[PDB]
């Protein structure tokens, strides 16, 4: 059994998101400092910290304002958890309650005994400097608090996404990309993979990468592969990790003999001695494209 959390108003526009596309077998928890932000999540389970210490605005982008208001109300965080094998702390960098309080939540499921895995987004250039060591500080802060630590800086999007993408649809696509993160790798335990061996590929390894293709037309299998170990979402290239793990997403025209192509394309690209392992998720709604996910884990 998994559980996800999204931790500030960002993070709560992608597990807004992440329901929309219709995602299985994950129970949902939303955290806000703001009252009428977490109005509107879709989450089953909703949890408002800080009542006393913000009591109803945003924690008016101070990260110090969410570190302790998340102390504040660490009951209701022990709640949401316990019961849970595995934990998703997905939240978007830079702002008061994300910077502060999703490093708390993780450093509770670390010690709970649940497997940790912090799917953030860094944000852009174009929010000022001082946003940005915030939110690159409060990495640090999430860096040594969960097991993995997927870090997805926002101007890698540029590239993805058009010139003429204006405010409020540049974080939508944000929003999908940590979709991609997640469902990644929560499809693949609940054609299935032992949970025991993601404990060996996510146990304090540290900062991690993703990557993602996609491939329409006659030879998918590779043009996927080839796109996602290219992927601009990937600071380095592959090479570096001690792990790396696969998900390969298609419709009912998949073939086994296609998984195990593009699994060599990635193989090959990778260190010569590397822990590698890899599932096929079969996605009714797909029509012929498939989708290739990537995660580099130990650097
Ligand atoms: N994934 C995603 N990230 C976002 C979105 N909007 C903003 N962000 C990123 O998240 C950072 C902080 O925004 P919020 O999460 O809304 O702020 P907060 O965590 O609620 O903290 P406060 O400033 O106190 O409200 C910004 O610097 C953006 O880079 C969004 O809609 N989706």
């Amino acid at each position: 059994t998994l559980k996800v959390i999204g931790v500030g108003g960002g993070g709560n526009n992608a597990v807004n998101r992440m329901i929309d596309h219709g995602m299985n077998n994950v129970e949902f928890i939303a955290i806000n400092t703001d009252g009428q932000a977490l109005n509107l999540s879709k989450a089953e389970s909703k949890i408002q910290i800080g009542e006393k210490l913000t009591r109803g605005l945003g924690a008016g982008a101070n990260p110090e304002i969410g570190k302790k208001a998340a102390e504040e109300s660490r009951e209701q965080i022990e709640d949401a958890i316990q019961g849970a094998d595995m934990v998703f702390v997905t939240s978007g960098m830079g702002g008061g309650t994300g910077t502060g309080a999703a490093p708390v939540v993780a450093k509770i499921a670390k010690e709970m005994g649940a497997l940790t895995v912090g799917v953030v987004t860094r944000p852009f250039s174009a929010e000022g400097r001082k946003r940005q060591t915030q939110a690159a500080a409060g990495v640090e802060a999430m860096k040594a608090a969960v097991d993995t630590l997927i870090v997805i800086p926002n101007d890698r999007l540029l590239d993805i996404v058009d010139k003429s993408t204006p405010m409020m649809e540049a974080f939508k696509e944000a929003d999908n990309v940590l979709r991609q993160g997640v469902q990644g790798i929560s499809d693949l335990i609940a054609v299935n993979l032992d949970f025991a061996d993601v404990k060996t590929i996510m146990s304090n390894q540290g900062s991690a990468l993703m990557g993602i293709g996609v491939s329409s037309g006659e030879n998918r299998a590779v043009e996927a592969a080839k796109k996602a170990i290219s992927s601009p979402l990937l600071e380095t290239s592959i090479v570096g990790a001690q792990g790396v793990l696969m998900n390969i997403t298609g419709g009912e025209s998949l073939s086994l003999f296609e998984a195990q192509e593009a699994a060599d394309i990635v193989q090959d690209a990778a260190d010569e001695d590397v822990n590698m392992i890899f599932g096929t998720v079969i996605n009714p709604e797909l029509q012929d494209e498939i989708v290739v996910t990537v995660i580099a884990t130990g650097f």
